[PDB]
């Protein structure tokens, strides 16, 4: 039966490691496939691994050139959780070069987007059945979360934005139910950009951290009411910024318009939004994808002035770091959601020249009210073996 | 229980992405069988991939002569959908150098043909054990679809051609319930030459688009009535010609003879008969197994003058196309089947000679009601990473 | 519920492939295991290959020297019908170099013998735990049929023998119900050498031919009875010899005595014994494991002067053979067993000198009451590539 | 529901061979991951091989370094008994450089630690999902047994060491139920020093026999009431000494107090001790981890002056051991508990120079009360083809 975001966000005092691959050490002399933009996402039964492929393994040839984006030879697949994504076990969920995924409690809904770039489609899937299509409106990369949604009784809302990335561009909130279109509205609120949303969702509400790619070092949020199927829009009002590249942190911060000072550019991202209980993700560069740390900043949403009262780092500044996302275990047993993250551990291509490919790996964690010691989860590949 | 084909053809407005497993250019690097002769075809529960493996992998040395149809290192495998048909994940269904296989709602009805040219024979398994053995009736080269076929409450009807390849030849319609022959009847109505029928079924109907080897431009069509056991053939009538190779379009074409131009010599392929709702695949090149395509003639099967009015490129005139054939998912959730196919992406030999072997990969599409925008899905593998 | 033998032999008019690995031919560029002494094997649900490993793989290096029988490194292995024996799909099921299994009905019973020469052990295991435990005897190479036991209202007996290959030796059946032994006996009847026996069973009644290794060129049969537990042992009267190397055929032969002419050698072999329908299968050559072949001889247990009127060649005279074995689907649906065998296809060493592994890969066919046109199934593999 | 030791120890008059992967041997050629600290462990329904990976396989280049223990890229992987880690079927259960893991009836409880030495922690998963964190108590090294616990009606101990190696040391009992804390307490007792624990349960009783690194040739034993939840500590009092390195035997030995000789040293072992029917097990070696044998020692426990009465060779002085640990099948049909172990064969690193990796394969052992011939059972791999 439907799942009902019935439960509240666990205490986080801290985070502890919950999953990891080591695709790229493992890939070195395996069969792993070169693939990008992860995530994490649960079943009722098992937590999987997911990513978009890029049609090869990292040692094929085929390899030159995956630090491209967007192909036909590219596809979601899954894996079972803190294995490498392997030709042998990887699982395809549907054809495209950007998707969403998440379990109703039912079953699973997900969505590929594939096409040129002015004549783009999603198919949606139920059920490992393709079921709705929706074509471009905006006719410029019409692109979707690159991140698991969430849902609650049966309704399960995805963000899309179709348009230029540098600029005004035109998104939608669809709520879908049994992989039917319910209703899908505009973007409404604040927030002046839209891309790449990290969502979750507890007591009956949905909140998705996203990424202004034109404008906002700060992070714009939808809240979205699974129920009454409408949303709102804002910016994290902390001067902690958590975009990259980012200019530095000031000590007040914008709530309903973006912090300037970089143009057209970010990475995903999210956080957890909690009261005192909030969490940031970020780099640690505010140049570069390097490093990951979570900070705990009070009210970050609300708060223009909040700094931070706790941290933890995840991955050191020397190692590479990239994209990063919000998923938990809906179906897991206690009395609230225990909150995980992933971040993607990008090697190769731009950053690192020598090789012609560009792959990465998974990191995982979860929280914990206890205050656990922390390391430091790098990729772990020596590059030099790819010569 | 058995299934029934109550429900009709939907609306068929455009072609989604459904399915591609890039094997060619991801058994550059790993361990993928060297196959041809694909098709999909679903279960009540799963849609899979299916072929005819070669007994090696692609990179393995004992893929030098593949070229090569009929031997005793072949077999009918299939694995999961978009995966690639690997050593590892493949299951062998039946050991043979001709096939086809179909549900019939309880069960799966699998047939292998093996044999010298003039001393085949066809075993028919069911709920994977052997049932009912059939030998050559003309002895030279008794041959099946190569696609799946379509049961209705328990009967599943299959077409075999027996004889001459550029010439007269027997071909019977055989009628199976349980894997036991019910009944079988020699060819019938205006058609001259039948080989590898693309079945659907809707309505309590099944249609069959087959290939006239010997002469034909226009490709045959044998309608089936499964709870009658009877059936009747003809041609399409459309001068939209949709073998390969074939001369140029007419503006007027045969409905019950030949149309001359090509001898001894053609492709699987197949179509949509449905009112207006017409769709015919195509090769672009009328020389070559090049490019292909999706046209919308309305009635071409009654309409001797019909001629396109919608259509969409699959694969460009630039890449290289092969067979093709029907299937759709009998179990899926709504009201109409959803018309879906699937084109063989053939490489290596004979049109790329710098590499032994001949292997091929799968995209497949199903329709869509909506009017997605197209992109084109070639295999995308590099033949020079070969050498 | 315990299977119960109350069919009889379907009619064999002819052979059909049933099943086929081309492992040797996969195993050049694939990771498959080399293995020797294979068999076929019934669940319930489904029919698997079976075969000794010897840990390790055809192009790994500790494939030198795998001409060797007994070590510690060799193990029972099955895996599904039809694949090759790889090392990610194998599935282990004891450790030794010596075996024979069986489902019951309920469940599967395994049994390797590992050792020294002189101080070898039976570990029977049932349902994939290890239960019962049987020490040498004669303290010379215990050892068991090679292929799979045959069960009766839970009652599975086997033969081991332990002592001299080339003399008098102690050969005991026991009979096993629930991997517990009931009771065994000592050999009984006119059989002077027993080795290697390939069993079927029919309307309540077990039936092995077995393999005299130091005098007999016709082949020893055991008959045992389920119900009873007791047993007689007797020689195929024909004077069509079935054992390798043999002299040639004379016109007369022997019913309770070896016929003499080659001392001390033989291969593992089998046949359907079923009054006029019956069917021996041998190597066409007389010197050499070289070609395989079936004969229908009527009443050759019991009519010595017995000669074939009908045939079956399964491997040309050219193609290297090896042992073969009896099997039967037990649970398959119809009114009598349908009778199936497979051959074992070495390659490698002693016969193929230029590499330093011996492997093999299998054949497998079952009985038609069709009259099916014949083919031969060779290894196919090309001994040139692994140079 | 929950298991409950309910059964006794079944007479052990020698041990058979129970599983062995050849790892190594099958690795030097196959894509199987380094490993090392391995055990086996028993589901309901089948039994497992567990190891912590070292996130690399053995021919791949990041294998140079392996003979590290702490690292980021290490975890807890299980697989099919008695075959090799491999990269496609190897199962993850949690992130970690030291672990525990055992079934308790309903469903498996799985303890992963990681972290830098000084800000360790453990994760407790239970049923696949984290449920439980600690934190380093001591700073220095947090670590368990590296073999299975052992549960009663749903209460499940593990003895975790936090401190010094070559000191006082800070050793708890958790006692967990569901995954989560019941209770602990510090080490009580005589013992002086405890790490790696090996243990098993009959009667409603557990017992486990451990290693005290910094003093004891003589081994600790922890002895756990899982009703009461309380423990003791002791040392075998027997001179037949079982830890490496250690001084030869005398003729009377400690039963409070650890024997001297050697410092700062050790290596896991295991033993069953069962008045009369008590076996250790032992390096032959008393300088290096060479050779392995089982030795029966009545009331090695308590009387301080025996000595051995039976014995068996499990690995012959001249072949490279490790590790062992105790293992049993609670859910195999009988009477009684059969008592199984297992050995890690080391490879590679430190003894065998000339490669830059550090690996292991595993034999496995249970008993029998019949008088089984012996085998001896070495790795087998071949160092040189390596090179
Ligand atoms: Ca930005
Ligand atoms: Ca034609
Ligand atoms: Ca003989
Ligand atoms: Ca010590």
């Amino acid at each position: 039966d439907f799942n009902n975001l019935t439960k509240g966000l666990c205490t986080i005092n801290s985070w502890h490691i919950y999953g990891k691959d080591n695709a790229v050490r493992i890939g070195e002399d395996s069969d792993v496939l070169v693939t990008r933009e992860p995530y994490v996402s649960c079943d009722p039964d098992e937590c999987r691994f997911y990513a978009l492929s890029q049609g090869t393994t990292i040692r094929g040839k085929h390899s030159n050139g995956t630090i491209h984006d967007r192909s036909q030879y590219r596809a979601l697949i899954s894996w079972p959780l803190s294995s490498p994504p392997t030709v042998y076990n990887s699982r395809v969920e549907c054809i495209g070069w950007s998707s969403t995924s998440c379990h109703d409690g039912k079953t699973r809904m997900s969505i590929c987007i594939s096409g040129p770039n002015n004549n783009a489609s999603a198919v949606i899937w139920y059920n490992r059945r393709p079921v709705t299509e929706i074509n471009t409106w905006a006719r410029n990369i019409l692109r979707t979360q690159e991140s698991e949604c969430v849902c609650h009784n049966g309704v399960c809302p995805v963000v899309f934005t179709d348009g230029s990335a540098t600029g005004p561009a035109e998104t939608r909130i669809y709520y879908f139910k049994e992989g039917k279109i319910l209703k899908w509205e505009p973007l409404a609120g604040t927030a002046k950009h839209i891309e790449e949303c990290s969502c979750y969702g507890e007591r009956a509400e949905i909140t998705c951290t996203c990424r202004d790619n034109w404008q906002g070092s700060n992070r714009p949020v939808i809240r979205i009411d699974p129920v009454a199927m409408t949303h709102t829009s804002q910016y994290i009002c902390s001067p902690v910024l958590t975009d990259n590249p980012r200019p530095n942190d000031p000590t007040v911060g914008k709530c309903n318009d973006p912090y300037p000072g970089n143009n057209n550019n970010g990475v995903k991202g999210f956080s957890y939004l909690d009261g005192v209980n909030t969490w940031l993700g970020r780099t640690i560069s505010i140049a570069s994808r390097s490093g990951y740390e979570m900070l705990k900043v009070p009210n970050a949403l609300t708060d223009d002035k909040s700094k931070p009262t706790q941290g933890q780092t995840i991955v050191l500044n020397t190692d590479w770091s990239g994209y990063s996302g919000s998923f938990m275990d809906y179906w897991a047993e206690g009395e609230c959601y225990r909150a995980c993250f992933y971040v993607e551990l990008i090697r190769g291509r731009p950053k690192e020249d020598k090789v012609w490919w560009t792959s990465n790996s998974i990191v995982s964690m979860c929280s914990s009210t206890e205050f656990l010691g922390q390391w430091d989860w790098p990729d772990g590949a020596k590059i030099e073996y790819f010569l």
